[PDB]
């Protein structure tokens, strides 16, 4: 622990006993430890309380139930109701299908936070430290990290712990602190003392903060905190609740169920009035109050039956669900809405180096100058052996390993390699593997001098891990780095400033070593050396190098391209000005040219397949990089982004062609080009903006921090794992796998909880207008009563809880994957859905009232009051308008009532196997793709029997039918049902829309 951004960065060092270029000694790393502890925040727990989470309840349909059933423990607390104990069973066949939903959603958020928490565990958080036990620095474990060591961060990288700043390597060093102090922009740090001991953060501008992102630069600090004690670390519990809102799915289906609410109600209110008559019938013993209070009864539970009160967890738990199943394939979602968004995308932007390709570089293919007479010019190439990191390989020149030291231009070539590079690499003892520090690039150039050994350094006794860095540290002792100008996007080169070492010959000469993109290079390039000589660039000795430039990004290699160059004769420092990264270029110039370098870079394995899946799916997939043009369309090639001959003249841009380009062309091309090379982080965004503005939904793939910026800008931004902490903190969606094959599956998923939300709704609306037409079929038409308001209240129980939260768990259509992408605008519920809502609803509406018609008609237990039903009810007591008054009161009798009840439970159930695929016939999708479904409706039909079987049930919801001649009757009125939606799934089929 060290108190200060306030004391001095040689009393930091003094203060912690640690050399700066060292570091700590593997004691005391031991020490710090014990004192210390580990660099990790406890927490790492807890969350959402069971109780917490079980406060779902919370919802809007919810609280509609959750109140209907206080009135029905009230309108039961006052003795009556109708029935005494049928009044306190009520309140409760409305709380059970709460309680059943509630569990289901419960459960699912439990089993999602557990997949996350276990996924984002994983993969261990990586430091990089120098340490007294090796030269080079190395990466251990962040949780290892202690007061005192030396630490290495450069632009990407999260910083790993409080860290007060002792040396900036490069000109600048910007950071991303929005984590921590809220500033939006990056934010400029320097070295010197901050003499403020109570300084607030914003004001801490030698120190870099645990949990934030190095924007730009590259810098050396010394830990001063970890832990707990970090910046960051004392305000983890703090915060109330920057968690957000929901999803637009879920505000629309929320919208969606609040309107439901007014027409149901309006029903609801009509059911009372339509009613108001039947208000003074013996049935109630006529008093004046005791009808209204029966009807409103009716109402409530008619409504409490309409209600999908299960409509707001099924959406919570087809999201839980989604990113459960994003979580197995090794996805985090950072944010809730990226799977449905994903769902409907058309669009998807990646960028190529690290995302499309492995990002395992290896140098193996390079030239220099051979011979230059006039028209005529030769290069010396070379092959290199080895594609891994690993120093091991050969230098081959015409199939003979050769002594690179035997050619002075490999030793210049080799000594910018070595001096112009920010990374480095570090032997991973356990791995057994050599992994590199920083950029992939550079760290092939590393691996690369390694094998060059240009100085025939003695390395074969070397230990591996000294054998990582054994020859560049040569070069780095045989010339002094004054300082470096980073690379940057717009130059798209880096250069370094040197003088010779033992500053004995003070003045043999200043030289920059500079690398880059070779086109931009080349430009710069006035000379051309050959060996140890020097000769002036011509047009013939351009044109030679640039061609074979050209064959290796272009060969079945695709080799990605560097120059290497070296200034001879640099400015003077004092004549240089470090403050303006854009004065950089002209720095770089009169340049000698030295060589080209080129790498392998393999593409992912599953990309090709991905991409075809997505041209299935009716989804664009566009490569965007600054890597050069020819490299790119080569890749795009291979890997089926453009056919291996497809000619595309105009669909593929460097940077320069787009901005030469009109907006509205630019716009344009956005829509027919598939890659876009030698474009910057501001392109990249711009193209993402582009695609957009067609309205439509874009993702954006990528892994570096050239691409956090379109990253932002997408619908859903998805990371590589394997990329920069910069990269992740602007996405939706991290593939830890690197696996670019999730991104069609999330995809797959935010399409199949659409359509899940769907037959969930069509279950519900088709069946529950059909419950209504019933009360108003009978009503109308003028008959006995069909149902009392615990009847109502039991048909819901058993037909809108699991059933239908089951739906949820559909799987996903047929063709899921073979339609394009819904627009987000599409009205929730289709013109077509509506009359197929009806159709069904209608049958639904008149099976039941056929039911209880039948009872009294052409049953043989029932009475044969022979069509016309006689005509009225006008009977009542003894003998009424005699019209064959042979029977008494029946209506009122269990059974007719009971029969609707029961065509009711079972032609819902029946139609809920409708709600399997909205257009395929269980034909093709049998009832058996969803279990869960299965069980549900096992669930209600045998919790049906029971109601009506056990002995003290049927008396509280009125008595039993003929197990052998009635259900056969009502199995026949209902079955039909799925009958009549597959005609319309055949319509819809048959005839295609939509
Ligand atoms: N460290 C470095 N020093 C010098 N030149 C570098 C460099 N890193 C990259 N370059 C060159 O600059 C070019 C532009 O880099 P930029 O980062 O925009 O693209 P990229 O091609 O490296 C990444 P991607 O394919 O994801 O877009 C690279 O293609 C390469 O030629
Ligand atoms: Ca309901
Ligand atoms: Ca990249
Ligand atoms: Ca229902
Ligand atoms: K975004």
């Amino acid at each position: 622990m060290e108190a200060a951004h306030s004391k001095s960065t040689e009393e930091c060092l003094a203060y912690f006993g640690v050399s700066e270029t060292t570091g700590l000694t593997p004691d005391q790393v031991k020490r710090h430890l014990e004192k210390y502890g580990h660099n990790e925040l406890p927490a790492e727990e807890g969350k959402s309380l069971w109780e917490l989470v079980i406060e779902q309840f919370e919802d809007l349909l919810v609280r509609i139930l959750l109140l209907a059933a206080c009135i029905s423990f009230v309108l039961a607390w006052f003795e009556e109701g109708e029935e005494t104990i049928t009044a306190f069973v009520e309140p409760f066949v409305i709380l059970l299908i709460l309680i059943a939903n509630a569990i289901v959603g419960v459960w699912q958020e439990r089993n999602a936070e557990n997949a996350i928490e276990a996924l984002k565990e994983y993969e261990p958080e990586m430091g990089k430290v120098y340490r007294a036990d090796r030269k080079s620095v190395q990466r251990i474990k962040a949780r290892d990290i202690v007061p005192g060591d030396i630490v290495e961060v450069a632009v990407g990288d999260k910083v790993p712990a409080d860290i007060r700043i002792l040396s900036i390597k490069s000109t600048t060093l910007r950071v991303d602190q929005s984590i921590l102090t809220g500033e939006s922009v990056s934010v400029i740090k320097h070295t010197e003392p901050v003499p403020d001991p109570r300084a607030v953060n914003q004001d801490k501008k030698n120190m870099l903060f645990s949990g934030t992102n190095i924007a730009a630069g590259k810098a050396l600090g010394i830990v001063a905190t970890t832990g707990v004690s970090t910046e960051i670390g004392k305000i983890r519990d703090q915060m109330a609740a920057t968690e957000q809102d929901k999803t637009p799915l879920q505000q629309k289906l929320d919208e969606f169920g609040e309107q439901l609410s007014k027409v149901i109600s309006l029903i609801c209110v009509a059911v009372w009035l339509i009613n108001i008559g039947h208000f003074n019938d013996p049935v109630h013993g006529g008093s004046w109050i005791r009808g209204a209070i029966y009807y409103f009864k009716i109402a409530v539970a008619l409504a409490v039956a309409a209600i999908p009160e299960g409509l707001p967890a099924v959406i919570t738990t087809c999201l839980a669900l989604g990113t459960r199943r994003m979580a197995k394939k090794n996805a985090i979602v950072r944010s809730l809405p990226s799977v449905e968004t994903l769902g409907c995308t058309s669009v998807i932007c990646s960028d190529k180096t690290g995302t499309l390709t492995t990002n395992q570089m290896s140098v193996c293919k390079m030239f220099i100058i051979d011979k230059v007479d006039g028209d005529f010019c030769s290069l010396n190439e070379f092959s290199i052996t080895g594609s891994t990191y690993a120093p091991e390989g050969e230098v081959l020149k015409n199939d003979k390993p050769i002594r690179s030291g035997q050619f002075d231009g490999l030793v210049e070539l080799a000594t910018i390699c070595a001096l112009c590079n920010d990374s480095s690499l570090d032997f991973n003892e356990t791995k057994g593997v050599y992994e590199k520090v920083g950029e992939a690039t550079e760290t092939a150039l590393t691996t690369l001098v390694e094998k060059m050994n240009v100085f025939n350094t003695e390395v074969r006794n070397l230990s591996k891990v000294e054998r990582a860095n054994a020859c560049n540290s040569v070069i780095r002792q045989l010339m002094k780095k004054e300082f470096t100008l980073e690379f940057s996007r717009d130059r798209k080169s880096m250069s370094v400033y040197c003088s010779p070492a033992k500053s004995s010959r003070a003045a043999v000469g200043n030289k920059m070593f500079v690398k880059g993109a070779p086109e931009g290079v080349i430009d710069r390039c006035n000379y051309v050396r050959v060996g140890t000589t020097r000769v002036p660039m011509t047009g013939p000795v351009k044109e030679k190098i640039l061609s074979v430039i050209k064959e290796w990004g272009t060969g079945r290699d695709t080799l990605r391209c560097l120059a290497l160059a070296t200034r001879d004769t640099p400015p003077k420092r004092e004549e240089m000005v470090l403050d303006d990264s854009s004065r950089f270029m002209e720095y770089e110039t009169d340049l000698t040219f030295v060589g080209v370098v080129g790498m392998l870079d393999p593409p992912r394995k599953e990309v090709m397949g991905s991409i075809q899946l997505c041209r299935d799916a009716g989804i664009r997939v566009i490569m965007i990089t600054g890597d050069n043009k020819g490299t790119a369309i080569a890749i795009c090639r291979r890997i089926g982004i453009f056919g291996e001959n497809e000619e595309v003249a105009d669909r593929a841009y460097t940077g320069r062609e787009f901005d030469d380009l009109p907006l509205a062309e630019q716009r344009e091309a956005c829509r027919r080009a598939c890659c876009f090379a030698r474009v910057e982080p501001s392109h990249k965004s711009k193209i993402v903006e582009y695609l957009q503005s067609y309205d439509e939904i874009t993702a954006m793939t990528g892994d570096g921090v050239n691409d956090a910026p379109a990253l932002k800008k997408a619908e859903i931004g998805i990371a590589m794992g394997s990329g920069t902490a910069v990269a992740k903190t602007a996405s939706e969606m991290v593939l830890a796998d690197d696996n670019f094959s999730t991104i069609v599956a999330a995809v797959e998923e935010g399409r199949a909880i659409y359509n899940n939300m769907k037959q969930f709704i069509r279950y519900l609306i088709s069946s529950n207008v059909g419950e209504v037409v019933c009360i108003f079929l009978t009503a109308a038409l003028g008959l006995p009563e069909a149902l009392i308001p615990v009847q109502l209240l039991w048909v819901n129980l058993v037909t809108d809880g699991l059933p239908a939260t089951a739906l949820g768990f559909n799987p996903p259509d047929l063709d899921i994957m073979d339609r394009p992408p819904r627009s987000p605008k599409e009205p929730l519920i289709s013109g077509w859905l509506f009359f197929r809502y009806m159709a069904i609803g209608g049958y639904v509406g008149a099976a039941t009232v056929g039911a209880a018609a039948w009872w009294f008609m052409y049953a043989e237990d029932g009475p044969g009051v022979t069509y016309h039903q006689l005509t009225h009810f006008m009977q009542c007591t003894e003998d009424h308008p005699h019209f064959e008054g042979l029977d008494c009161e029946i209506f009122e009798a269990p059974e007719p009532m009971t029969m609707a009840l029961s065509v009711l439970v079972t032609i819902e159930m029946c139609n809920a196997l409708n709600s399997l695929s909205e257009n395929q016939s269980l034909m093709r999708m049998p009832p058996w793709v969803n279990i869960w479904l299965l069980g549900s409706i096992c669930l209600s039909m045998s919790l049906h029997f029971l109601i009506l079987y056990v002995d003290p049930l049927p008396m509280i919801f009125k008595l039993k039918a003929l197990d052998l001649t009635q259900w056969l009757m009502v199995l026949k009125i209902s079955l039909p049902v799925i009958g009549l939606d597959e005609i319309l799934k055949f319509i819809a089929r048959n005839y295609l829309e939509g």
